[PDB]
């Protein structure tokens, strides 16, 4: 009996195991435009990804991770609220079953078709293992995806699911580059946070861009074919695996733009 999305082991049993899913800066959150406030001590985001190494892409049961090498000082997230540098390991998806619903963060109730999320670890503390146990540990770069005119740069990852369909399979995922998922805008919002999904630690930095990028009905629809089964067992798809808002408790959001 493992935590998942459905009725009996969705986010709102999640707490019987992970009691932080209570805590004081759970994540994600509703961001109220109006509320956050511009703050001028942000320094410039700096998100290089130029020499970014992929190795693989996984089903986990509970989304698909891309997977980077992260060995080497690479590609990196620095700059913004963050303090030092902070190397990228992976990234997934959260969406929806439907157009009108996936995303985990709202903008003004607003929820978005999906939301990527880029999941960096803090340098200082040498692998993502240790860094999970620091309250700065975690960056994580989340950019909503709205359903309109196809991303190019997110095909290869919509071609190669059909390999990797049921729970813990995984395919070699070599050459990929994640500069082809991002938005013109860096504006952003940021605030401190957790992790959306069990073990739920707050450990995360969370930079939330306000330009969504726009992916085709037909590569949400491919996401949606995914099964949260592994093979063999009987089929349920991959869809819905978003926690919804959190309370913000005593946190303000900070806005990167006036
Ligand atoms: N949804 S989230 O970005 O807050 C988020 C990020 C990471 C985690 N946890 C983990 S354990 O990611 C492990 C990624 C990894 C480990 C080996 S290579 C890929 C859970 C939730
Ligand atoms: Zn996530």
């Amino acid at each position: 009996h493992h935590w998942g999305y459905g009725k009996h082991n969705g986010p709102e049993h999640w707490h019987k195991d992970f009691p932080i899913a209570k805590g004081e800066r759970q994540s994600p959150v509703d961001i109220d435009t109006h509320t956050a406030k511009y703050d001028p001590s942000l320094k410039p985001l700096s998100v290089s990804y130029d020499q970014a190494t992929s190795l693989r892409i996984l089903n986990n049961g509970h989304a698909f991770n891309v997977e980077f090498d992260d060995s080497q000082d690479k590609a990196v997230l620095k700059g913004g609220p963050l303090d030092g540098t902070y190397r990228l390991i992976q990234f997934h998806f959260h969406w929806g079953s439907l157009d009108g619903q996936g995303s985990e963060h709202t903008v003004d109730k607003k929820k978005y078709a999906a939301e990527l999320h880029l999941v960096h670890w803090n340098t200082k503390y040498g692998d993502f293992g240790k860094a999970v146990q620091q309250p700065d540990g975690l960056a994580v770069l989340g950019i909503f995806l709205k359903v309109g005119s196809a991303k190019p740069g997110l095909q290869k990852v919509v071609d190669v699911l059909d390999s990797i369909k049921t729970k813990g399979k995984s395919a070699d995922f070599t050459n990929f580059d994640p500069r082809g998922l991002l938005p013109e805008s860096l504006d952003y919002w940021t605030y401190p946070g957790s992790l959306t999904t069990p073990p739920l630690l707050e450990c995360v930095t969370w930079i939330v861009l306000k330009e969504p990028i726009s992916v085709s009905s037909e590569q949400v629809l491919k996401f949606r074919k995914l099964n949260f089964n592994g093979e063999g067992e009987p089929e349920e798809l991959m869809v819905d695996n978003w926690r919804p808002a959190q309370p913000l408790k005593n946190r303000q959001i900070k806005a990167s733009f006036k």
